[PDB]
C-alpha cells in the first residue's frame, strides 16, 4: 500500500526534526496529504504509526544482510559474508537501531509497540542462529547442537548490542569491524568449551 | 546534605510511580516537603533532578563492587570476587542500568543529563580496565598491553551491556551468572590472540 508508506516516510522526516513528541497527526497530515482520519483507521493511533514505522527499519535492516541459505557455498567461509554485511550496516551507525534500544528500555510500553520490539528481537535472535549453527562440527548430537548454539547466539547478540553502544558513546575511538572480528575469534574459542561442559 | 538526598528519594518514587513526563516539580515538593524554589536552587531544572538522581544510582552500583585494591587475598585473581559481584548486582537487574541505556539513547538531551551518562559510562570503563590489566602476563611491553588491555576491555564492556538487554528481553531463559563465565572465558581466550598481534 503506497498510502502507508507516504505516512511512515512522512513520520521518519518529522521525527528526525522535532522530535516524537513535538510532532502531531496534524503535522504528519500536512506532510504526506492524508487526513487525521484516515491515518487512525491505518495505524489506530499515533503509538501505532511509530510501531509500523520502527517494523519497517528493521525489515530494510535484515534484508540488507543475507540469510545463511542467500549467501554462496562456503566462500569467503560464508557465516564470513553476514558478518562483513553486518559490519556494513554496524559501521554506518543505523538511527533504526537507536530507536529499537530506546523504545525496548521504555516503560509502559504501547501494546503495538511491545509487540514490534518483541518481534524485532526475535528476528535478531533468529538470524544469528542460523549463521552460527554452521559453526560448529558435524557430528554434534541435535540435542547438544541446540543447547551450544543458543547459548552461542545470546552471546552473540549480547556483543552486538554492546557495539552499537560503543559507537554510539565512543564513536570516535570505536572500530566496529575489529570488534565483530574479536566476537567471530571469541566464538570459535568457546566452541570446544561449550561442548565439553557436561 | 540532607535536602538533596529527600528530593532525590521521592523523585526515585514518583518516577516509577507515574513515571518522568507525569510527575511534576510540585508532586516531588508535596512527597519530600521542599518548596520548588528549593528544588531549582540545587538541581536548576526537572531535568538537573533527574542527572543528579541516577548518577546517585550509579554511585551506589559501583561502590558494591570491590575495586582491584580491595576484594584482599588470595590474589585470586581478585577478578573472580569481582565477577561474583558484578553478577550478583546483574543477577538482580536493577533499574538503574534502564535508566542509563534509556538516557543514553536519546537525542536532544539535557546538558546535565548528558554530562551524568557520559561520566556514569566512563567510570564503568575504568572499572573494567581495572580489573582486565592483571589478566595479562607481566613482561608485556607498557605500550602494547595499554592496547590490548583497551581493546580487552571495549569487549568486556560490550559484552557487559547486552547481558542487561538479556536479562531485560529475555528474563525467564537468561542466566547472568553463564553468561559473564562465558565473557570471562573469552577474555582469556583472546588474551593471546591479541599479543601476537
Ligand atoms: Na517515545
Ligand atoms: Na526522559
Ligand atoms: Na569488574
Amino acid at each position: 500500500e503506497r498510502s502507508r508508506e507516504s505516512i511512515l516516510d512522512a513520520t521518519e522526516r518529522l521525527m528526525a526534526t522535532k522530535g516524537y513528541a513535538a510532532t502531531s497527526i496534524s503535522d504528519i497530515r500536512d506532510a504526506c496529504g492524508l487526513a487525521p482520519s484516515s491515518i487512525y483507521w491505518h495505524f489506530g493511533s499515533k503509538e501505532g504509526v511509530l510501531a509500523a514505522m520502527m517494523e519497517r527499519g528493521a525489515q530494510r535492516f535484515f534484508a540488507a544482510i543475507p540469510t545463511w541459505d542467500e549467501a554462496h557455498g562456503p566462500v569467503e567461509q560464508r557465516s564470513e559474508r553476514q558478518l562483513t554485511e553486518l559490519v556494513s550496516l554496524q559501521s554506518q551507525h543505523p538511527d533504526f537501531l537507536r530507536l529499537f534500544y530506546l523504545l525496548s528500555m521504555e516503560r509502559s510500553q504501547d501494546p503495538a509497540v511491545a509487540a514490534v520490539v518483541r518481534r524485532v528481537r526475535n528476528t535478531a535472535i533468529a538470524r544469528f542462529r542460523d549463521s552460527i549453527t554452521h559453526l560448529l562440527p558435524s557430528d554434534i548430537p541435535p540435542g547438544k547442537a541446540d543447547l551450544v548454539v543458543a547459548e552461542l547466539t545470546a552471546f552473540a547478540v549480547a556483543l552486538s548490542d554492546g557495539v552499537y553502544f560503543a559507537g554510539h558513546l565512543e564513536p570516535d575511538t570505536t572500530d566496529v569491524e575489529r570488534m565483530y572480528r574479536r566476537l567471530r575469534q571469541a566464538l570459535e574459542a568457546l566452541i570446544p568449551v561449550l561442548l565439553e561442559e557436561t
